[PDB]
RNA sequence: GUAGUGCAGCGCGAAUGCGGUGGUGGAUGCACCGAAGGCUAAAUAUGGCUGAUGACCGAUAGCGGAUAAGUAGAGUGAUUGAAGUGUGAAAAGGAGGAUGAUGAGAAAUGAAAGUGAAUGGAGUGAAUGGGGGAUGUUCCCGCCCGUCUUGAAACACGGACCAAGGAGACGACGGCAGGAUUGUUUUCCGAGAGGGGAGGAUGCUGCGGUCGGACCCGAAAGAUGGUGAGCUAUGUGUGUGUUGAUUGAAGGGAUGCGAAAGUGUUCUGGAGGAUCUAAGCCGUUCUGACGUGCAACUCGAUGGCAUGACAUGUGCAUAGGGGCGAAAGACCAAACGAACCAUCUGGUAGCUGGUUCCCUCUGAAAUGUCUCUCAGGACAGCGGCGACGGGUGUAAGAUGUUGUAAAGCACUAAUGCGCUGCGUUAAACUUUGAAGAUGUCUUUUAAGUUGUUGCCAGUGGGCAUACUGUGGUAA
RNA sequence: AAAUGGAAGGGAUUGAAUUGCAUUCCGAUGCCUGCGGGGGAGUAUCUGAGUAAGGGGGCGGUAUCGUUCUGCUGAAGGUCCUGCGUGAGCGGGGGUGGAGGGGCGAUAUGUGCAGAUCUUGGUAGCAGUAACAAGGAAAUGAUUUGCGCUGGACGAGGGUUCCCUGUGGCAGGGGUGAAUCGACUGUGGAUACGGAGGUGCAUUGAUAGUUGUGUGUAUUGCGGCUGGGAGGCGACUUGGCUGUGACGGAUGGGGGCGGCCCUGUCCAGGAUAGCAGAACUGGAUGUCUGCUGCGGAUUGUUAUGAUGCGAAGCAGCGAUGGGCGAGCCUGUUCCGAUGAAAAAGAGGCUGCUUUGUCGUACCUAGACCGCAUCUGGUGUCCACUGUUUGCCGCGGAAGUGUUUUGUGCAAGGGCCGUAAGGGAAGUCGGCAAGAUUGAUGUGUAACUUCGGGAGAAGGAUUGGCUCUAGCGUGCUAGAACUGUUUGUUGUGGGGAAUCUGACUGUUUACUAAAAACAUAGCUUUGUGUGUGGACGCAAAGUGAAUUCUGCCCAGUGCACUUUUAGUUACGGCCUGUUGGGCUAAGCGAGUGUAAACGGCGGGAGUAACUAUGACUCUCUUAAGGUAGCCAAAUGCCUCGUCAUGUAAUUAGUGACGCGCAUGAAUGGAGCAACGAGAUUCCCACUGUCCCUACGGCCUGUCUUGUGAACCUACAGCCAAGGGAACGGGCUUGGGCUGAUCAGCGGGGAAAGAAGACCCUGUUGAGCUUGACUCUAGCAUGUGUGAAGUGCUGGGUGCCCAGUGCUUUGUGGAUGGAUGUGGGGAGUUUGGCUGGGGCGGCACGACUGCUAAAGACUAACGCAGACGUCCUAAGGCGGGCUCAGCGGGGAAGGAAACCACGCGUGGAGCACAAGGGCACAAGCCUGCUUGAGACUGUUCCUAUUGCGGGACUGUUUGGGGGAAACCCUGGCCUAGAGAUCCCAUGUCCUAUUGUGCGUGGGACAUGGGUGACAGAAAAGUUACCACAGGGAUAACUGGCUUGUAGCAGCCGAGCGACCAUAGCGACGCUGCUUUUUGAUUCUUCGAUGUCGGCUCUUCCUAUCAUCGCGAAGCAGAGAUUGCGAAGUGUUGGAUUGUUCACCCACCAACAGGGAACGUGAGCUGGGUUUAGACCGUCGUGAGACAGGUUAGUUUUACCCUACUGUGUGGACUGUGCAGCAGAUCUUGAUAGUACGAGAGGAACUCUUGAUUGCGACCUCUGGUGGAGCGGCGUGCCUGCUGGCUGCUGCGGAGCUACGUCGGGA
């Protein structure tokens, strides 16, 4: 055979990257007074970038819904309750929406971070200083109570309302974002690229769903180590 | 190195009257030696350079290269790579022709294939050859060689013509034959334990055997080390190109209807992978032209697309079991279901082709056994060349063996009648039974006139016919 | 009774082809006899063919040593003539040549050529041929005139090709000048991006943003002088700093560099027969985007608007002749796309001074690449005018390129034009051509995703001239007049249905553009972190919307769990004499999962006529195909059945459904819109065809110049025969024509290419997996690594588990073990065989027959059997008689048991068949373990192993029997296994000495190779390769004739009677070569493989026409037979078809052969390598004589054949060869003969035609680049007159659709 083409695209990345430009917000233990002086669009990115500067330092944050510029954030351990205002996650009640989540106190920001999305606050376990929280992906995990967050949501709502619709579209956006465009699909290759392959007619030929744990790499292609298929 | 012969990784890790070794793992006597630091001439190997030699080659030979040769030339590149010697002793002199001069000589020699001029003979038959005769012919005979094949003049293959070159030589080890010199030659049997007298050696020439490039020329492939994205494919940096029309979305104005909710008409505006046309780009049909071309992909007419998921110059990134691909096994410098260059490498070939002087003496086989054996091989059979050595491929007289042809019903198996006879059968039936074959004795029957052994080749696809079977409607 | 004209060998022959004879004769390289030569032989003689192969004796090349000679008074080599030798070869003579050359003996070898699609060099025929060139002219040609269209600059690439002089292309000498052009400088990159600096005029033979010059701008350095504040309410003015570089697509409005057009005036130019209100050409002149103060509510655009967060207006600041637009100014809009980076800041007025290095000539295709002066390819910029929406098309300028003594046009080609009447009858198929076409009114359906369909379809108008109306001044609307009726001198064919893909897009550079690939949408899976943080990132399937997506977890796969089986490795620990316990993952098990891979049944009865089966029983599955759809690109049978379209329907559409083998994201149903996709029909239109004609230009034909190639054993007329079974040459017959030129495609099984199909080889490679043997990576225990401490748990004080803490090692790794692993590596995948494959085993081995009276003897010949079985079914002693028949005996029968008289085996003896056997080899019965331990000779059986039998000997040996005697398995012929390795027994043994809980050997048995003299082994290739094979298939020929076709003989019956008018059973005998088989002789270094179209010839077994018989022949119409091959035998629908089947006509619509006639004649529909879809089959790569769609047709100029032509008068004779007309019809005969009637003929006379053949142009039709006319576009200034385009008529000539012409 010849080398499939899910190992290759791995090769052409490590040569030409997509590059991303890692939003994290600074210490700063004491109640200071920030300065929002812009939101800009990036390339790679559905959500705009806020640049908000402080008396000796500036940073960028993913911006919540219902920022503008001019105006004045807080950042500091005790600080007030309002969107924007960098404080941490133990003045915060529960029910409310934070984002930009860190973990070890120190780290700028871990969860929460894409167009739309944000972190749930259900519990303070007083004792022990624990939080439960509830990540997008729908875990729960417990932080210490002295990680910091922003209050509110992240701006750039919902980009699926709309759809692609057209063949350019998705051009465009795999330009950008690096995805595989166009895909063929493998069973319509010669049976010399991919384990799916030739025959008189275009069909798998045996069982889909293959391990995880134990086989070849480079065998590991289609539905590999699913727990349950179909529909519902 | 046979149960480490030597070396290494990982882990464990010594001794001080002590340590190591002794062709089978371990023990114990006796023998013999001192590792884990250092240096050391000579006798041995070998491209090239310089001297000296030779039963070596003599211009298609010998080094690729006897000359302005690793040159001229070819390839993007790594790489690749020829052909060509001669006036004379002396320039004493020529170089369109003619007339001349110099010289011993117009000047190295100068074959065949093929051609021009003159002159002799013949012809309207393909030509050419042999016998017999004659300054061409008249009569007789005569199809084109080489090769594979049961079998070739073949509608089987190679061969237009001429010259030169062109294929069983050499090394090692053994045997035999012929020949040379010398001759006071021999470590035996047996797994062992044990037992125990019986003419060659050293050269020379030839032939048969094996391994060597191995009689000469020939694959599809495999591996080691290198070159390429100037063609073409995808990503990325920076530039450039695109005429004139058609259709008429949202938003906005005015005007009519109606109790209201709402709705009619028409202007303005200029959306959309929306419709043509141009600069231009592709490649549907004519299955048009052309088809030793204009051309190793072109030309004409017709048709398709022309704001894009476009077209195009240049910097950078991706390389061969790798890359790149809107996927055709497509494309990667005119060959891609694994590129190109050099080496290993004179790679192997049970298969195809070729294999060079005369006369003379003998003269086969196309069958049996074993074979991943069936287009091959070995052993045996048939043949050649020997050498040494003395004494029946036909019949007759006697006496044995046989179960076919024909015939028959005694056994086995079949087959019609008449109520003891008449009728029909046989490769796997036989009570009988030939012609023909086949054993032994006697040359104390006729007629005739071989034994022992050495070294070796080719052959193992057959075919026809008289008589005689088997399968098949038959050939 | 057979297909080119032909064979007792020919002419012929009445016996010169019949039969019987011998008293004559002819006839070999054989025989006898005399000489000559070789080889044997024991020396008075005898004996000679020969492939593969072997032996003896000779001839020749080049050298050495070792001897012996010759050459300038002319050597070798070469050429002609001549002697000797059976031959290989060796001598002499005359020319030429100008320096060396030999004999004899031994010895060393790169030692002798006709061939190898041999190597290198030279040369023929083809052939003065193919191909290419000959560009418009004027005696001259710096002058006059005719035609074509690229023309001018920068880069890549080239490198002196550029200028002058001399000369017939060379030779000699010249020419490239920079602050203000590019680069040398920026950025991870650069001659196009960023960036200190300019414009005119003149100048050389050749350079110029570079030389010279008028004016400017920057810069190197060196000076001199001078200022840190004035103004304005404000916007801002001034020597008075911290700004820029720096950024995408589409589209409206305003305004324009240059160019072009219209217009007033002035100065000039060129042509003109005549006329022209005075033409034509050139030149020169002819304001508000914004901001501030006052003000205090309205105001504006092509469009969206602006405004108490301050409108309009007034006053300022700042910026900057008429008409058709490039940069520029100012808005709106589009994106899950938002449109680089770094170098480079300071500044007033003046004077002197500086500015480094390298490139610079010439060429956009005849100066580059493609081997070239090649119709191909090659980045950027500029370029006028009429007509027009158009920078297109159809015509003109500017600039640029170009010659001046070949012919005038046969046939056949390449590219075009016009055609009576018909109108797709042509063809696989409307292929090709014709047709529609611009603009403006009118009028527009089904359906539909409401957007579309739509330029639907269908109808009408159009020039020129002279005016009117509107306002925006060039467009729009209206009217009169006029012509030989006509005006776009350009620009879509349309309509009705079915299959399929949603749509715009992409693809096999060089045979496939598609239904294939992509796509939005829909669904499933993994993952909490990469610079990236789940609206993310990655891996698969299906393919817009709408409507739906059923049932199966038994098999395979995936996941979780083993906190309630089993199985399992290094190391460590435990216990013990070298064993056993404890400590992993995985496998196994349990549960879940189909938008995972996939799957989704038989049989019996049953409703008041039949028929069917709602209903029932029954077998059975993991579950038994649901909703839908169909002879569909999926249905074998099959051209299914019914309806519809046609004169006629293997086509199309509608309907039906037990569907070989339909069916649900393997996606099912479904067609709005879109398509150079596949199909069928309608209108329109036509040279596609009936059936061809005439014309144009370039070729060809003819001349001069330049001048190849392929191919070549030798050659080139036929019939038959035989032959390697289709001859140019051989045997027996028949023949054109003495040497030319143009044509042409029958033959040379023509050329090209060591057959790609098929088989064989112990030859490959691409790809697959449930082949064999391995391997990267990954998982999981365990060794090494860093010190100190606490904690909970196991067993017996113990070893270990987790385990928190402390700081003072570190996280980078590294050794071995078990599991997994087509992701990757290497390799293999027998043979025989009436081709191979599938099947069988004729592959080891036993019996009978085939087998021809000793033994041996073949076939995928016939009929069977073998891989076992038995403590007796082995050994021995004794006693008995078997199958069956006849006569008897209570219940007793066809068969029970007793018993007498006979019984040659007619029964038994493990199993196949054959042989054998009676006081036995059979049956019953007693005792036993000879089915003992060793050892030698021989047969099948040989050149030979293993195996299976026979016969002896030796035993401090058995069993049976009184004993003679027998016994080493089975009554005899089948039941069988090497080398190497391992296990057990007996006898020996390890070389410095001795032992041994460690090894080695000899001999004998067992463990096994059935492909049985004995490898360790799965598939596929239509992507394919190489060595061979006519030892072997798929087409033609040849032999054969079962089958196929066509005929005879007999006489049982039939025929109202009557075997034969006509028929003819049951049986029997032939012929042909048109069917399909059987075979494998020719061809695999190639003989182009189906049908149609076109064209010629032959056969007869006669369909029609001519002649003539029979009858169950009245006439008419037919039926059956003989002579006879001269002439005829058609047009259409459906299918690729051959074939078949229907419609119409006809005198009739017969059957066959010629390499299944005919591809350098065509066509390419069938078949048809490489793309793709469906059904069934396979785990898969893939398979199918199952269906569907897309898919290169090369070369004659040679010889012969054939057609003409040439090969030297006039008038004729006579031999040979060719050979042509055929068929139908009208009237009369005649309503007659014949007949009860109904019906209904003939000879002779007569009228017209159809088709073939040969001519002709009076008439009619076609053509007519001859000629005359009409209407246009551009150009000559307009009119006149020309040239160019479209159109009507159209003589001569040619032609058919027109006219003429057949023996007594």
């Amino acid at each position: 055979g010849k080398i499939t083409r899910r190992t290759r695209e791995a090769k052409k990345k490590q040569r030409q990257p997509i590059v991303k430009v890692c939003l994290s917000y600074p210490i700063i233990p004491q109640v200071e007074e920030g300065e929002v002086i812009d939101i800009v669009h990036e390339r790679s990115r559905g959500a705009p970038v806020a640049i908000i500067s402080f008396k000796e330092d500036d940073c960028m944050v993913p911006a919540s819904e219902g920022m503008y510029t001019g105006q004045k954030i807080l950042i500091g351990d005790d600080a007030p309750i309002d969107i924007g205002n960098i404080t941490k996650i133990k003045n915060v009640p529960e029910g409310m929406a934070v984002n930009s989540v860190e973990s070890v106190y120190g780290d700028g920001g871990t969860f929460a971070m894409v167009n739309g999305s944000y972190s749930l606050v259900v519990n303070h376990r007083k004792e022990t200083n624990e939080t439960v929280i509830k990540i997008p992906s729908g875990k729960k995990l417990t932080v210490s109570s002295e990680c910091r967050c922003i209050v509110g949501v992240v701006a750039g709502g919902g980009i699926h309302d709309k759809p692609l619709l057209k063949a350019s579209v998705a051009h465009y956006k795999a330009k950008a974002r690096g995805h595989v465009f166009p895909r063929v699909r493998g069973v319509a290759m010669n049976p010399v690229e991919h384990i799916h392959g030739g025959g008189n007619h275009q069909h798998v030929g045996k069982p889909t769903t293959v391990s995880k744990k134990d086989i070849s790499q480079e065998q590991k292609i289609g539905l590999v180590g699913a727990r349950r298929t179909g529909y519902r």
